[PDB]
């Protein structure tokens, strides 16, 4: 009996579409994501590096008390750093934010990313990942959620469930963005449902430590259960 992770890409894509159908029945069109507007999502991410959810939201809203975006680009970095002080090491985050805002204003349009809509996917991605503090996961999130482009953001929840099941072998999170997208159709609503359903399943069942495999709708095709049964270890390295 071969593990899922060693199976051909075509077999692993059939597996992932089965996974998506099962998660759709457990969770439907349920959405545990922030669903923010583009500028909010981008800046939030920068503030949300080595930082809890409650502290990032607090850091974002106090940031926005400095003024609108144009005011934050011009506010002295001392003021920006003190406002976001409840996030991860505000000294480093404050310049990345200012520079990101600066580079967005210079783009065609106001503090808005209307051009990412009708741009080649690879090019839209590369433009966001060139912004300081923005990685492929945040760029994929903004492109999928706000502009309905066919990209698939892979957060820790998505990465953990998909790896444990064996839809992909173990690899870095950035490499997993290309690997899973390669198994998926260019169908933005499909990708967004798949994403939010992974978040629900990772938060509720396939948890970082002690997953609840006995309540898991995927257990019968899960590599991790096949290997460890009731003793699936914490998602490591
Ligand atoms: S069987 Fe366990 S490890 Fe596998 S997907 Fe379900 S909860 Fe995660
Ligand atoms: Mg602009
Ligand atoms: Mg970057």
């Amino acid at each position: 009996a071969p593990l899922n992770a060693a199976r051909p890409a075509e077999e692993r894509a059939a597996l992932l579409a089965w996974v998506k159908e099962r998660l759709h029945e457990e969770y439907g069109d349920q959405d545990p994501t922030p669903r923010r507007d583009p500028m909010h999502e981008l800046i939030s991410t920068i503030l949300s590096q080595r930082t809890t959810h409650a502290d990032e939201e607090a850091a974002y809203q106090e940031l926005r008390t400095l003024g609108d975006w144009d005011a934050i680009t011009l506010a002295p970095t001392d003021a920006v750093a003190h406002a976001i002080r409840r996030s991860n090491l505000p000294e480093s985050k404050a310049p990345r934010i200012q520079e990101t805002l600066r580079r967005i204003k210079a783009a065609p349009g106001g503090y808005d990313l209307d051009f990412l809509r009708d741009l080649p996917v690879k090019d839209a991605l590369k433009w966001l990942t060139d912004l300081p503090g923005v990685g492929v996961k945040t760029a994929s999130l903004v492109l999928l959620f706000n502009y309905a482009r066919p990209v698939f953001p892979v957060d820790t929840h998505v990465h953990r469930v998909s790896t444990r099941v064996g839809v992909i072998p173990r690899m870095g999170e950035q490499a997993a963005h290309r690997a899973l997208l390669a198994l998926l159709p260019p169908d933005p609503p499909y990708l967004y449902e798949l994403h939010i359903n992974f978040l629900s399943h990772g938060r509720q069942v396939c948890t970082w430590t002690r997953p609840k495999c006995g309540k898991c709708i995927l257990r019968e095709r899960c590599d991790a259960y096949a290997l460890y049964g009731d003793k699936v270890p914490s998602f490591s390295e």
